[PDB]
DNA sequence: AAAAAAAAAAAAAAAAAAAAAAAAAAAAAAAAAAAACACGTGCCTGGAGACTAGGGAGTAATCCCCTTGGCGGTTAAAACGC
């Protein structure tokens, strides 16, 4: 019952990750979007318990089409409650691989004296942490969430030159938003809203990361 | 006829339900500093190996002294009763 369920859940959120990372703009293979739940038992395992898979087993490495040395890790810590030695831990394989991206999926919390070491470790390296409850559903797919693109810094000028705007001035977005932790925006960043409206098919509107 | 005390008129003064945001108290886990039986290490004094040689204990023979065994005579000690 426990490793069935904890295989399904796991399954879907290593899709959710894969999901995620494509949606990045990172190198993401066909078949690990399509990867089926019999796919991942027979590649990984299906008895958690007994470590297969094992929680420090599933790790994953992506890489970005562009830039081929700016590369993701994603981690899998098994204990609920996150302390700074598993943070020292990731941190200290992290800087060995000379790497700037991060993202641990925590299972039960994840301490304050943690939420600051991650705080001013920021403008290193980004290391980001997500629920286990939050990757359980594509945030992308439902239907009452439109289109998002993120848009680079050229393109945010020439819609600042085009429509004579200030960033001041802009539409707003919280850097808290489940849209924006999906796609890792931060602040100073402007993300484009694709969505359907009634009147004239489609609406475009842009939103500033604060 | 003039001075002092009590009575009364006139004038000033105090006296309804609901919801969001913030402050606060009890609690509670996470993380960073001083103790403490036994472990790490080096030294040495006592433990261990070998040879000699001797004196204290085992073995053989004897005996006689001490120990065991029986049989009988009152008889004081023990047993029974009130």
């Amino acid at each position: 019952m426990d490793d069935e369920a904890e295989t399904y859940k796991l399954w879907r959120i290593r899709k959710t990750i894969m999901q995620l990372s494509h949606d990045r703009g990172y190198l993401v293979t066909q078949d690990e979007l399509d990867q089926t739940l019999e796919q991942f038992k027979e590649m990984f395992g299906d008895k958690p318990s007994e470590k297969r898979p094992a929680r420090s087993d599933l790790i994953v490495l992506v890489a970005h089409n562009d830039d081929p040395t700016d590369q993701m890790f994603v981690f899998f810590p098994e204990e609920p409650k996150i302390g700074i030695k598993t943070i020292k831990t990731y941190c200290t394989r992290m800087q060995e691989e000379n790497i700037h991206r991060a993202i641990v999926v925590v299972q039960g919390g994840m301490t304050p004296s943690a939420k600051q070491s991650l705080v001013d470790m920021a403008p290193k390296y980004i290391l980001e942490q997500f629920l286990e409850s939050e990757l359980l559903i594509n945030i992308t797919e439902h239907e009452l969430v439109p289109e998002h693109v993120v848009m680079t810094v050229e393109e945010k000028q020439e819609l600042l030159s085009r429509y004579k705007l200030k960033e001041n001035m802009l539409m707003r977005i919280q850097a808290g938003d489940p849209v924006a932790r999906y796609f890792g925006l931060k602040r100073g960043q402007v993300v484009k809203i694709i969505r359907s409206s009634e009147t004239a098919g489609r609406y475009i509107s842009y939103r500033l990361v604060c």
